[PDB]
């Protein structure tokens, strides 16, 4: 009655290609404490924050332990993932075998095959058999379940928790329009009847990307060259005037000249939220917007916001779940790599890191 | 019976050297409505906002009218000044002949010899005879009264209206430490028992400037080179550590690398207020301060803040007046040019614009 599991670990910080390895360890399913549960991993993605943890340049990080049976202290990898309950202890009533779960806290370590925890280390999601038996037209896919805990909540909370946009009338503007968060924000804008402008990098297949973002819910899509153009400012003013509303909110994950351009398109009393910085350039705002247009620039970090606010986390997650079940929200598809034991587990994640430019990478089990 | 007055006007926006002229006009002191008052100018300064109004790049400006008897609509110049009451109408009880007043609102037009207005177009200040009769050790000078409505209120409100610093413990930091507003903030910080760091440009007589700013009330003084040096950066953290407080507020009037440097020195949850800028330097903030340190950057514009808030303006002005009377506040000295009628009035102000880099220019009467 011993389960053999695999985990991706490191003994020292550095680049994933250099420091990651796979460790085998054992879990005893015949001797669970009353509140313990055992889970098997169904899938977990490679997110940028996971990589920064390994590099040692992220301010929140799991402790190095000898608990996986290593020769030296070693840390696990990954914060997001979808798990299935295999067995529960005698006092567990909130979970049963077959339930789908995600970690309730950060630093769980999701790049591995199995885990042992307490029942309150997890949040329950409905699995497809449960959604179907209760008459829902859809159930969660593995990719949808494995990525539900961050990017959908980021987009929802940025759009609803800070400024009240008037339906049909008001606008938000965002850069990184082809990012995962950007695509969730376009869909949520459409569902809540918010107008939006998406700014994106130009590309060889621009017409196809534009059509795809408008189908998700972007009202208009413009290139970074158009974002930089001062002669374009009157066209955008006329979009906003025709709707009878105002551009009240800007979402920035790029920085530099892109952040300047979307800040200039807000009406007076506008707010910018910076939630990423993929350009690695600082946020750059002209003095005149602060002084004469009452502009405010602030930050967003979902981990900090939800730290001591679990009603808000619960209520936001329930809404994302309901929209997936009703067929109203869709995920950006990941490139999936299945672990079948012929290739060491850490090499699949090393490939996921290296190929992240191709798109979101999900390792499945 | 009839007073002949002079006013500096323009019919079109542009550079003061090109568009200003002087217009003669008449005021009838025998025909006052019950609430009208006649005032005579004592002095009015040349501020940067006054020049930008004339240039057409400042969004708050007086309307062009034919009220001075011009062939075309014309606008007056200047927003602050000190006046003496000459005569009041039959229903005026708040003012009497000999009182000192400032305009109650912006866009009044202070580059002129005389004005006719309503009693509520003016705010009374005590004149030196009244301060002396009230037992105060000092009375206001003309320079103090003529410049009291902008720079002292800017410094006071930025320090008290936005974040609450704990007296004796907490810190603010500012750049442009030798500017007029910067020198007022050091003195007000000292009166409120706030600690402060002033960042200044390096200069030949640095030790003398540092001693002088510390005597005004700055706790520590550093150069821009030291602000940018991370080797120097551990010293600043220990200053704050030793005081048992936190750096909570940054005041920015420079932009660019300087704004980055003072932002990096705030503790978590800090606020930056931008109230001025340098030609081409946008405000530049690292992405990581927004996301991981809960940093917020906002603007300050005294004209907009006090637009519809006369209670706040009144209580702030009363405190600045009391501090001058009690000897607790000192002004920077202006270069004063007297109008005696041999040279047209608009030319005195044109010279004041051209020489503003020598120091604050005050035209007196
Ligand atoms: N603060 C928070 O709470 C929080 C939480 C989770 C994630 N995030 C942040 O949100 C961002 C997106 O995460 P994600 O999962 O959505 O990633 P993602 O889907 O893989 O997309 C990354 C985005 O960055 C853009 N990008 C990459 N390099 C760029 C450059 N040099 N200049 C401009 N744009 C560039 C990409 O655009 P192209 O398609 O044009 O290449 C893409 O839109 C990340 O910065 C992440 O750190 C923040
Ligand atoms: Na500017
Ligand atoms: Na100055
Ligand atoms: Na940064």
């Amino acid at each position: 009655h011993m389960i053999t599991a695999q985990a991706v670990l490191y003994t020292q910080h550095g680049e994933p290609k250099d420091v990651l390895f796979t460790q085998s360890f054992e879990i005893d399913d015949d001797n669970l404490a009353p509140n313990e549960v055992i889970v098997k991993t169904l899938g977990s993605p490679v997110n940028p924050s996971d990589i920064n943890q390994i590099q040692g340049v992220y301010p929140s990080k799991p402790a190095k332990t000898t608990g996986f049976g290593t020769t030296e202290p070693a840390a696990p990898c990954g914060n997001e993932g979808l798990f299935e309950v295999i067995k529960v202890g005698s006092n567990v009533s909130s979970l049963e075998a077959g339930d789908w779960v995600i970690p309730s806290h950060v630093n769980f370590g999701t790049w591995r095959t199995h885990a042992l925890g307490n029942d309150d280390d997890f949040i329950k999601l409905p699995n497809p058999a449960q959604s179907k038996a209760n008459g829902k037209p859809n159930g969660l896919t593995i990719n949808q379940g494995a990525t539900i805990s961050v990017n959908p909540l980021v987009a929802y909370l940025m759009l609803t928790h800070y400024v009240k946009l008037t339906p049909g009338k008001d606008w938000f503007i965002q850069n990184g329009g082809t990012s995962a968060v950007g695509k969730y924000a376009s869909q949520i804008g459409k569902l809540l009847n918010f107008n939006s402008i998406s700014v994106i990098r130009d590309r060889p297949n621009l017409d196809e990307v534009v059509a795809s973002l408008k189908e998700l819910g972007a009202t208009q899509v413009i290139t970074e060259d158009q974002n930089n153009s001062r002669e374009f400012g009157p066209t955008i003013k006329e979009w906003i005037k025709q709707s009878g509303g105002e551009a009240k909110l800007a979402l920035n994950c790029v920085g530099g000249k892109s952040s300047t351009g979307i800040a200039r398109k807000l009406n007076n009393n506008g707010l910018m939220l910076t939630y990423g910085g993929m350009s690695f350039q600082p946020v750059t705002i002209p003095t005149s917007l602060y002084i004469f247009k009452n502009f405010t620039s602030a930050g967003f970090w979902v981990t900090e916001l939800l730290k001591n606010n679990k009603e808000l986390k619960t209520s936001t997650l329930n809404q994302i779940i309901a929209w997936y079940e009703e067929g109203k929200l869709t995920d950006a598809k990941s490139i999936e790599t299945l672990y079948d034991g012929t290739k060491p587990l850490h090499e699949l994640y090393q490939d996921g890191v290296a190929n992240s430019k191709d798109g979101k990478q999900l390792i499945t089990y």
